[PDB]
């Protein structure tokens, strides 16, 4: 019955695998990426007409009926995303007259205009001279003087926000302006009678920070800024020391773009760092079959490879499959062996974690590391020496990354500072990197394969963390994945592998929750709105991945041989495509709860296989 | 008569010109370059058998009868050069038994052995574990803390030594050891009864520095070095900020090699700076027709192009020659417009100088700048706008570079500190960059073309400098060129263009000197020994370049229509090759008086043409 489904899904994943022996599917987000890229070229005075066209097709394509752009497919119209997309188009050639511009422009006005956009949006528009810097949250370079154990030090922010703050400090220090041609001027973004509904800080704004910001802008007008010269250099060197091998910064788009801009402001366009940092963009770019072009906010080569292996293994393929070996070998060469920003909190910790993308040694995450190691622990490589040693290194690294609450963060340890969540600047997505449920689960899921049970303290502390974080309805929040079906499925799956009894009360209360949200079509679905409105928790169009997750939660809970269980399996078997793949016009990945959403392409193929793989094990 | 010589010499230079429209002839030095390169690969664990072979052929080829290696062709056997060459060979595969090794080894012993080699030689041998660091001049990273106006600050050294000191400070801070295979161990370098004749500091060694060094080695053994961590980072960032575009450091081999080593010691082999810095070496490498391979200590693309243009112009080719335009355009794109280490002494000075090699923005020299600008002032480019503006920028830069004594240095201003010339480490070549005669002359020669005469103060101050530096025999020392025939020819040529009366006493006393050294073959020659023994001042085998220089000194002095004048011309006309070129098995370039000698390939073709060009003008 489901056998044919697996055999087809298996041969498919194996066909998507590259020559090197790894998997790498595109990462979807929103048009703000391409929109900002267009402006970046303008700033760097490196515009390519041919490329612009590919970007124009893309922008319009992603535009919906109403003429707006959302963070995720089938989501509400996002102001910011639309504003940036609007400016980009008009700059490429579009005229405010054309219908696509009309519907979009009207929407921007019906929301208060530019005065209702995030800081970033207003910042870029400020970089082009379409918005005064005076009304933009100030971030002085002096922040580089804050010691290791002081309030608001660059090391109290999230690895992702950190690099951005350091890069921007230099940019905002000079407050450069790169005028746009009269033909691109977008003053209409102001014409509006609707009251400006500005967005406050993530965790709220205190009068202190509000005043401090006003003070900075004032000090920013003085004729002499003592030690600011060194302050900037401190930021410049900081970046130069942590530049990714591919030329990026952190492997993400934000700091990368701002870093280049910072270098441009310092007349370092002929410096190796800049050269490399620029030509490295092409790697993240993608050619769309319909003549479009997009820029991935990031790449998941390692991540895809990791999951893919686990999926195929749990499916049936031998532990020494010559094709899987290509991956095992590849992964081993990805392991990081040099201290990163994480060392600041764990100096006596030996490097051994992996990154998300190709080359990003200074920012290895716990999630990838856990998956990669666990993926290798299920393979038989010709050289049991490096495989045995690699796992050990990564294993110990993870253990040394466990926070105080027993949980595991993503990049840093105990990075739970609540100060940066009030700064006027920080008003989009997360700013800190505190321990999460999903990540922790994946960690326990890793140790489980080795045998380590609840007897080991480290495991217990983690379990306690999960128990205290479990939601009232017995569900678990999803940090890097939409959403509760993702978290719950991850936790239960982990707790089952760590030895914990699946008959436990809180456990059962979780499984029941899963069956209570099984859509009519037999599949499971959870829209991204679950982050904004709780009424969507477990609700939404069914998807191959989400269905697989909620499916694993049952298979692990022992309800693999149940009604709702066989029900979901039927969905995956039917919805499957002739080629053995799966479609998924909805995002299932999460970057920032209610701010940034991602769409992992492989998820629709990997997980569905992993789910069926474990289902074929219960029998 | 000489017409045919010119027409042939002209069509030749035009054939050597590359497509881009520039000239670039190889730069010769000694085997220490390749020798150290071999060790570099060992250190970086990146050895290429195929390449090693090409290096072996080269080494042996450059070895003379006695089995030694000299700094220049036909020069005395150099210990250092031989030692490093010996170690390199034995590492490639050579056995201490083979004749080439025997004769070389014996020479090394007959000089005291390794204990009689320069600091660098002993340093590399220390990097491979063949020499104890304890007996190597210490250079602590703490030197990076010395302010701008303090004793022995990195900015008191020569631009070339500076980068080296900063890079090595990190290397010597860790004193790393990279063991050589037992087959390459070179203990025989110690077996010697001859007393070790060590080389002292350039300007002598004071008991202070001698003691200070002993103190450092002691402090180097302690268990805790406070602030040394930051001291290193200060050096690391310093390098990262000034890395050449081609991936080098200063455009020279020394700092480049040590910089890479430093990065390797910091586990930054996967950092962009390193990657770029490594793959950039190939650009300086050269494939020898006889299967050999060499590494240019530096490249003279800009320098060659500059002189070549002036030569062809003074020859007869139109000021708008379509072929010369290719150069004019190319040169304009080479002009630097960003602050360099020179800004430390001249913050209010606008960038406009040029570099010696392709991409080296942070180290523009006065010599090249003067030549390039002066070369453009004799051309008619389609865009008189950038040509007029370029000259102005470079012109003003040079003026702002004039030292206190009215003379012009090479890279920095008033860099005449006499403190670094006593440090135990500095014992090879120059360490500072004080004003020179040749450079200054070239500067005046530049202004002269514009019209600025002795009336202008800046010119006068320069002339006074030259007058006070003129040697007793009415000759002028040659800093970057062997030697007195080079300096004298440069000065007289300049003083003639600045309006100064060529009938002047000190002037005539110079011309007479030239005629008094005209070899019987009608040509002029000056061996490099002129730096060690004064009895060689103006003596040595005649060469196309040197003959041309001493020839210009006469043509400028008004003695163009003299006996010795027409005599030299005859030499150039006869010694000329069928293809219109010229041979020169002797070096005429100078890096460090009595330490490092260079051989500019184009010199044998350019100058000879320039000389004949000006000779055809006197008539
Ligand atoms: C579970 C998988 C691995 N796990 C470890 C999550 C990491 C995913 C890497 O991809 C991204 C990470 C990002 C981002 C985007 C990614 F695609 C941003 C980000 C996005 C927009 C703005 Br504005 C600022 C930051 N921050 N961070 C950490
Ligand atoms: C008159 C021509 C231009 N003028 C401006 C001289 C510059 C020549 C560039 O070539 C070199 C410069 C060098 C060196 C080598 C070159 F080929 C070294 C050097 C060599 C050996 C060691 Br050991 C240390 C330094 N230092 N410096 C400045
Ligand atoms: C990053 C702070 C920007 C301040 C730059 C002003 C530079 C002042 O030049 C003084 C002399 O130092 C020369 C160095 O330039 C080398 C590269 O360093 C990068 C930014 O200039
Ligand atoms: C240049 C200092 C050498 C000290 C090396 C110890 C490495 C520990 O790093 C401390 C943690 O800071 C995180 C940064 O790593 C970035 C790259 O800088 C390169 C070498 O330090």
């Amino acid at each position: 019955a489901y056998a044919r489904t697996l055999d087809r899904a298996v041969e498919y994943l194996l066909s998507c695998q590259k020559d090197e022996g790894y998997w790498w599917g595109p990462l979807l987000s929103n048009v703000t990426m391409e929109a900002e890229y267009v402006l970046l070229c303008h700033i760097l005075d490196r515009v390519d007409r041919d490329r612009m066209e590919k970007i124009r097709r893309y922008l319009l394509h992603e535009q919906r009926e109403d003429g707006t752009w959302a963070l995720y497919p089938g989501g509400p119209p996002d102001l910011d995303t639309t504003i940036e997309a609007y400016v980009a188009l008009k700059y490429i050639g579009m005229s405010r007259d054309e219908e696509p511009m009309q519907k979009a422009l009207r929407f921007i006005q019906s929301q208060g205009g530019i005065e209702s956009s995030r800081v970033f949006t207003r910042m870029w528009l400020a970089l082009v001279g379409e918005y005064p810097w005076e009304k933009v949250p100030m971030v002085p370079p002096e922040i580089m003087f804050l010691g290791k154990r002081m309030p608001l030090n660059i090391y109290e922010f999230g690895s992702w926000a950190r690099a951005t703050v350091v890069a921007l400090s230099i940019v905002m220090s000079r407050q450069p302006v790169f005028p746009l041609p009269e033909r691109a001027r977008v003053p209409e973004l102001y014409e509006t009678d609707v009251p400006p509904r500005r967005r406050g800080a993530k965790g709220g704004g205190g009068w202190i920070f509000d005043a401090l910001d006003r003070a900075l802008h004032g000090y920013q007008k003085l004729s002499v800024h003592p030690f600011r010269r060194a302050a900037e250099i401190r930021a410049l060197d900081w970046l130069l020391e942590r530049q990714a091998g591919d030329g990026s910064w952190g492997g993400i788009q934000p700091p990368w773009f701002y870093a280049l801009i910072a270098l441009k402001i310092l007349d370092m366009t002929q410096h190796p760092a800049f050269i490399k940092g620029w030509e490295g963009l092409e790697l993240y770019g993608v050619e769309l079959d319909y003549g479009g072009w997009m820029f991935q906010a990031s790449i998941s080569p390692v991540w895809d490879t990791g999951l893919a292996v686990l999926a195929l293994r749990a499916a049936g393929l031998p532990a020494d499959h010559d094709r899987l070996v290509k991956a095992g070998e590849w992964l081993l060469d990805r392991q990081i062996t040099v201290p990163g920003d994480w060392a600041v909190k764990r100096p006596n910790l030996k490097p051994g974690g992996f990154a998300f993308q190709f080359d990003n040694v200074y920012y290895p995450d716990v999630d990838d590391t856990a998956v990669v190691v666990w993926a290798l622990n299920t393979l038989r490589l010709p050289d049991e020496r490096r495989r045995r040693d690699a796992m050990t290194k990564g294993f110990r690294w993870i253990v040394g990354m466990q926070s105080s609450n027993g949980g595991w963060g993503a990049y840093d340890v105990d990075n739970t500072s609540d100060l940066p969540n009030h700064i006027p600047f920080c008003d989009f997505g997360e700013v800190t990197d505190p321990p999460s449920e999903d990540v922790t689960a994946h960690v326990l899921e890793c140790f489980g394969s080795f045998g380590y049970d609840d007897a080991w303290k480290v495991i217990r502390r983690a379990v306690e963390y999960l128990k205290r974080e479990q939601k009232p309805d017995g569900s678990w929040f999803g940090r890097w994945g939409v959403n509760y079906l993702y978290g719950t499925g991850a936790v239960v799956s982990a707790l089952k592998a760590v030895g914990i009894d699946t008959r436990e009360p809180y456990i059962q209360k979780a499984l029941d929750w899963v069956e209570q949200h099984q859509n009519p079509d037999g599949g499971w679905g959870e829209d991204c709105r679950s982050y904004e409105d709780p009424a969507y928790a477990g609700k939404g169009a069914s998807t191959p991945s989400q269905t697989a997750w909620a499916l694993m939660a049952l298979i692990a809970g022992g309800r693999a041989e149940s009604e709702a269980a066989r029900r979901g399996v039927q969905y995956l078997v039917e919805t499957q495509r002739p080629d053995g793949g799966w479609d998924e016009p909805y995002y299932t990945g999460t970057g920032f709860p209610g701010d940034f959403y991602l769409g992992y392409t492989m998820y629709r193929h990997v997980f569905p296989t992993l789910a069926l793989g474990r289902y074929k094990q219960a029998i």
